């Protein structure tokens, strides 16, 4: 990757539906090359794919939660718990972090009932779970994970 | 939105680079209509846009952090603090949550130094901040915010 | 339910011992209809019943407590613990809440001894209990659960 | 108050809509006396009033919260904060408790938006507030404050 | 007990080595009666005994600790743990309290080594102990348990 | 102090109302000497005094509390707060401890009302107080501060 | 040890590569004696050895951590856990402390990966571990353990 | 630095008082070269110096503490507090860490009194300090900061 690739990426991270001509015109390079570079980035694994950004509200996803989960120590409980949490429907993020040395789980549901049935009841039944604390998100100030180049 | 739109969205959320023919063939509808429905979803605000999914590692984003920030009470400190946190370079997520009644801030940096200079030093200088606790992410078990339809 | 029912309910929630004439005169409708509406609300389940509001002090209920109880994870411990807590004499409120992801238990006793014997000793013997923290209420600033329409 | 009054109260706390004949027949005393005793209890302040028990769901009160609020020390901040919390629409319970030496506030709202506008925004603007932690109630196992005699 | 007994007690709690004449002269009553009242208080259990107040420093008791101990729930673990803590040499106070719903243990030792061997090692070996937190006392602002009448 | 003084003290700490003959007979020394040693211990400050042990229940001291108080940093707030806490009627113990780096305050009152008026209201009005947490003692397993020699 | 030894030590703790002449000249004593005193201190165990102070950065030790580890109670779990933590490669400090009544573990690694593989995975597999909380060091303001004489 | 330098350093970190012949014989290289390499490491800053390892007990350093200090937010309070803590006599370690987002301070004193006068009183007077929590070290399982190569 070179400074040119970064300029290309800084555009595709925002709008992947731009025309090669408009892009090639903004970055100042042969539209034929731009196409090559983009294809190269895809193969090299820089660009993993293209996604449609769907508005969660449009899907009635009104019950947004961020849950900290502590796992019991020993055997391979920690790793096992992480993968179980990642396969729960509605869960889009699972991170293991230092400090609280636990898992931070991001999920979205349409309502409290759905959250209870699909997420909480499932989590409460996992023996390896030492403690879980769910924080209800009441305001999304910002959520642009797609922006990696500031 | 109808059951057909959901089927279309369940595809575009994963791969927006599919061909209309392959999509129209999977859902079983006139490629001409599919195109109309997709265009409608865009105008109605369901599909807000299309983004390229860039691998953070490819950008050397190795210092990933999740920080809880508590704001001092009174005046309009809470709302002000939220917007200040959202404009910090590297910060892609800001949520106000109940429980700890604070802000959960998601950010990514290439190194500790960059994190300190761009994020921490900035946060430590904000007077409205009562307390901040940063959790270093050492393992991303899952991060697929694009998946809204399970 | 219509705006008229709400006006009726806003009265019955405060004083269910009012005369139909005084009520019918305040809301401005045929006393015969008012009676019908009230009867309808009862059948439809809006009005579940009528209770006498007894002053706790009159019963020497001087030891008022609010206890947070955390349940151990696994099997069906959480649900089981909730129902056990609800059947303890003196306990009038049991809620499962997010944040501390535990149970908040409201109870009233005449003295510390009664609290110990009927509530605490019972709770300390429940194996599914991970931790319990009792907060002694020393001042009831307000307690009007009957007011649902402000 | 005597053992007879307690038997009367144990009935009125459950159903104040019983007939004097049915009550007088259950307790075994002159319906004329029962009426006197009940009237006496009202004047002596034992029976403060009669209320209609309205089902919160019937009013779409789906966002139920229990919030702990800590007040800053000094002057008369504590007492002032307590009364401010009690006058917030939707708040039916306010207790000052030992342990966390703070206020436990019970409130009900129809939705998150209403909760934010009427309760949280109001609380976040109170300078005397040191910290507030809201626990979202996701399950009401039991809520019978009217039962004072077990 | 009458106002006269309280005046007598308010003296004996401070200095039990006073002369009956000086006491009888301060309270204004027949030295013969004073003696009777004091004897009565002893039998009735008001005055449980007379102790010599020894200066802890004189005994090289330099390692003073206050430890909170949480017991595991179930069976009769709580009560058992309390009595075990009370029989540890050096422990003069054991209280079960609400809030942290645990035991507060007061002890005194000459040094850290003695504290470790006699108190901590013993406590760490008790299975019923869920958690223990020792606070080292570095300054005794006041310690007059003998004063019960202010 | 020698081994003989310790034997004398081990007796006086339990019962200072023993007869010199019984003591001299138990320790095996001239009653005349025993008297000298005891007098020496008093002057040297080992024995600070003799107190009557009064049963708190006999004084209706039913509301027993242990409160942790955190002081604000700066100036001489810490030292000042300590002395203010020690002069509150009902407070018999005040210790500054490490760990929570705060004050542990022991007090006794006859009732909740008295506790509120004499202790809590006073503490809540002290500006230097950052936070206070009161633990209600519901069971005194052991309280023998007089025993310094085990 | 005398005041002269302290002066010698105050030098050797900073720079053990000084010449006997320069040292003997600064302290004002026969270089032959200085040599004797130093040899005596070594045998008496005051000076345990001489070490080269290596700059951690020079070894790419960029992931510095301080971890609190709580051990389960009973048997000899506490002591066993302490020694296991001390034998983990990268761990240079292990202390058992009061307050949190746990272990504080100091370690250094070149990267997050190394930290995970050598330290965290190892710690997460220890059954005796109740909880562990790792604090990532982002700035070493001072680290001069060699200075014992200020 | 090469594999040879590491072998040299792995020796000097343990015993810098070895003879060049013994070292040159263990690593298998010209004693003349070894000397050059060591001199190079010193200039390049790898070896910052040589220190005498003094046994803290030999200096009566019996009161060992690890203190967490939280700084108030705003201005440049954080950085200022860090340097103030580093200049306190007895303090050998100061680290700013993530998680608790505060300072971890390592210090050693001969007694509690010295700790109070030199460390605690000083820290309690710093206005920028929000909270400080001192953990008394009662057992040093391991303290070998000099070992950087395992
Ligand atoms: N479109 C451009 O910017 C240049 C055109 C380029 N030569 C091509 O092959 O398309
Ligand atoms: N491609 C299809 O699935 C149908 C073709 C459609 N009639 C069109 O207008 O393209
Ligand atoms: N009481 C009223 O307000 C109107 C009387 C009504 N017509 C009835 O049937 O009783
Ligand atoms: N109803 C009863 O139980 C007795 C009647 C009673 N004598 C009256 O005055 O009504
Ligand atoms: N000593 C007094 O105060 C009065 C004496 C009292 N009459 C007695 O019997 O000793
Ligand atoms: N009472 C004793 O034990 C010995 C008596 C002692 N000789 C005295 O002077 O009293
Ligand atoms: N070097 C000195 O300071 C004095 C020399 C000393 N007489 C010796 O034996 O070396
Ligand atoms: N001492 C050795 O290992 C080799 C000696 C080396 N030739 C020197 O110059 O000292
Ligand atoms: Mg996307
Ligand atoms: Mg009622
Ligand atoms: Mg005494
Ligand atoms: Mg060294
Ligand atoms: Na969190
Ligand atoms: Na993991
Ligand atoms: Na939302
Ligand atoms: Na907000
Ligand atoms: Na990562
Ligand atoms: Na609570
Ligand atoms: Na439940
Ligand atoms: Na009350
Ligand atoms: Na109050
Ligand atoms: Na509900
Ligand atoms: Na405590
Ligand atoms: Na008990
Ligand atoms: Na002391
Ligand atoms: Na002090
Ligand atoms: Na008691
Ligand atoms: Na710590
Ligand atoms: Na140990
Ligand atoms: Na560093
Ligand atoms: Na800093
Ligand atoms: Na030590």
């Amino acid at each position: 990757m070179d400074e040119i690739d970064l300029r290309i990426l800084k555009i595709l991270q925002y709008n992947a539906k731009y025309s090669l001509d408009e892009i090639a015109r903004e970055i100042r390079i042969p539209k034929s090359t731009l196409s090559y570079r983009i294809k190269k980035l895809e193969k090299d694994g820089v660009i993993k794919g293209y996604y449609a950004y769907i508005n969660p509200a449009s899907l009635n996803l009104d019950y947004i939660v961020i849950t900290s989960v502590k796992a019991k120590y020993g055997k391979n409980y920690h790793v096992e718990l992480g993968n179980k949490l990642a396969q729960i429907p509605g869960v889009w993020g699972v991170y293991f972090v230092l400090g609280d040395n636990d898992f931070i789980v991001m999920a979205r549901y349409k309502t409290r009932e759905e959250f209870m049935e699909k997420f909480l009841e499932r989590v409460m039944s996992i023996p390896e779970v030492e403690r879980a604390s769910t924080q209800v998100v009441v305001k999304i100030i910002k959520e642009s994970p797609n922006i990696v180049i500031f």
